[PDB]
Parts: structure tokens; C-alpha cells; sequence
């Protein structure tokens, strides 16, 4: 654990939180646990609280590992942010499998409602929908578009609200890091769009999943999804290549920089755990030891 905290400087800039993606296999090895505790204020299950962990059979839930996330949160006075209700990735055969409007309908509903309900006021904020566009703009063309057909965007929103209305339903994707590009722009039309048909969306989740030098462009990115009217927005699943402290800061200071922004989760602590790995893209090395770039988020915060 790092002496400086960043969530409690982010929290003393006004922010609500900096946290990191975590579950149960790192909270019980090295020392992810002292770290998160020390140093962020929010998580988000990595896995445990998708499809194929949740629902791996239809309507045979297993929450071993969401449970284990979320007690383990509130016992340490953690936010949630519930990942991921409907994608077209880790997602069952059983569900892709069904070509029926309806029947798929129901089972999409029945999967927010459930996994929701369970943990009913303890998520501050759920991603309902992740990686809907394609990178042209278009609606990627998944099971959920292809069978329910544009309008189940609409509805896993419309049912998340109805599930646990305290929670703020995010739409998430990756790719939102350039005001110049397709996706940004087609997002931001979009949910304008479904906002002002009443469907609930509360937030635009930018993961930020980040190549060397693509931070500079994020100042522009974030207040250009921030202009889509959400109440919120967020930077979901940051990590950067090369970790350069550059990149770091200039993301950290896009959130500053927006009101709407609410705060920051990394994905993941330390670098031999990152899905990334061959990228030594986080803010902890194999020593657990904070980075050049925690340092930098720390003095550019204070
Ligand atoms: O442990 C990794 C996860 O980190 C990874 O997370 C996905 C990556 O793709 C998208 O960003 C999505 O929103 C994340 O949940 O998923 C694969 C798993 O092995």
C-alpha cells in the first residue's frame, strides 16, 4: 500500500471515488486486499459478476464470487460498480443459442432483474449494457440486436431502473477516447437519443483501455460524452500501456476537468495481474510497489 491515498485526494478534489476492478482471487493473495483498502474507495468484480459466472446455466444462478466481492466491499466501506449485466462476450451457449424474440427477451430481463435484485441498494452503479457500437458508430450486431433487434438496449434499461431504482445504469464501451472519432461522436448522438425517448440511462462509462500518448486526447473525449446530457460519466477500466505517468495524469485531469465525471476505477493493481500484462499498463509493479505514475496521479491530485 502506497502512503498517499489517490481516492482520498480525488475525494478532497470532489470527486466521489478512485477504485480499481479486483475479485475474490486477488483479494485473497498477495497484497491486493491491503492495497485497496489503503488506497481506493470503490471496486468492480473483473469477472465474477458477468454471464458465464452468474448464469451459467439458465436460471441456475451461482454468486460465489459476487458475494465474496461484495461482502468483502461493504465490510470495507468499498462502492460497487456491478459489471457487466448484458454482452455479447463471456456470455453462455445457452443464451446464445436461442433465436426467439420473446424467449430471449424474458431470459435478458430475468438475468438483470436477478443479479440486481440480489444485491438490491448496496451497487452504486450497474453497467447494464457494455460494447454496443461498433467502432463506425453502428449497433454491433450480437445476439440481443440481432433477435430483440435495437429495442433491447431500451428495455435492459427500462428493467434495470424498475430492478433497483438507488442504482445508476451505465452504458458502457471501450474506444471513447478521441472527440474525433466515430464511435465518441455516435454514442454521445445516441444515448441524447434513447435519453430523450425516457429510457434511464444515468451515465456513459468510457473504459479506457489506452495505447502510449492516447491520454492527451481524452481531455477532449470525456466533455465531448459528457455533452450527451447523462447526470454522469465515468472512466471505467483504465490502464495504459507503457504506464507512462503523461497518460495517467492527462485522464486523471479529463475527469478533473468535467463536473459530470464522477470518478475513476483502473483495471486492476498490480501489473503481472493485468489483462495486459505484456504491457506493464498499471499504477503497481510485480513488487506490489507503487509506479511512477501512482506518484504523479498522487502529486498532480494534492
Ligand atoms: O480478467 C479479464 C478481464 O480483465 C477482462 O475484462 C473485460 C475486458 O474487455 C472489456 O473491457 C470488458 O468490459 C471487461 O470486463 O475480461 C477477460 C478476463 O480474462
Amino acid at each position: 500500500q502506497a502512503a498517499q491515498s489517490v481516492d482520498q485526494l480525488i475525494k478532497a478534489r470532489g470527486k466521489v471515488y478512485f477504485g480499481v476492478a479486483t475479485d475474490q482471487n486477488r483479494l485473497t493473495t498477495g497484497k491486493n486486499a491491503a492495497i485497496i483498502q489503503a488506497d481506493f474507495g470503490q471496486v468492480t468484480p473483473e469477472n465474477s459478476m458477468k454471464w458465464d459466472a452468474t448464469e451459467p446455466s439458465q436460471g441456475n444462478f451461482n454468486f460465489a464470487g459476487a458475494d465474496y466481492l461484495v461482502n468483502w466491499a461493504q465490510q470495507n466501506g468499498k462502492l460497487i460498480r456491478g459489471h457487466t449485466l448484458v454482452w455479447h462476450s463471456q456470455l453462455p451457449s445457452w443464451v446464445s443459442s436461442i433465436t426467439d424474440k420473446n424467449t430471449l427477451t424474458n431470459v435478458m430481463k430475468n438475468h438483470i432483474t436477478t443479479l440486481m435484485t440480489r444485491y438490491k441498494g448496496k451497487i452504486r452503479a450497474w453497467d447494464v449494457v457494455n460494447e454496443a457500437f461498433n467502432e463506425d458508430g453502428s449497433l454491433r450486431q450480437t445476439v440481443f440486436l440481432n433477435v430483440i433487434g435495437e429495442d433491447y438496449i431500451p428495455i435492459a434499461f427500462q428493467t434495470a431502473r424498475a430492478a433497483d431504482p438507488n442504482a445508476k445504469l451505465y452504458i458502457n464501451d471501450y474506444n471513447l477516447d478521441s472527440a474525433s472519432y466515430p464511435k465518441t461522436q455516435a454514442i454521445v448522438n445516441r444515448v441524447k437519443q434513447w435519453r430523450a425517448a425516457g429510457v434511464p440511462i444515468d451515465g456513459i462509462g468510457s473504459q479506457t483501455h489506452l495505447s502510449a500518448g492516447q491520454g492527451a486526447g481524452v481531455l477532449q473525449a470525456l466533455p465531448l460524452l459528457a455533452s450527451a446530457g447523462t447526470p454522469e460519466v465515468a472512466i471505467t477500466e483504465l490502464d495504459v500501456a507503457g504506464a507512462s505517468p503523461t497518460d495517467y495524469v492527462n485522464v486523471v485531469n479529463a475527469c478533473l476537468n468535467v463536473q459530470s465525471c464522477v470518478g475513476i476505477t483502473v483495471w486492476g493493481v498490480a501489473d503481472p495481474d493485468s489483462w495486459r500484462a505484456s504491457t506493464t499498463p498499471l499504477l503497481f509493479d510485480g513488487n506490489f510497489n507503487p509506479k511512477p505514475a501512482y506518484n504523479a496521479i498522487v502529486q498532480d491530485l494534492q
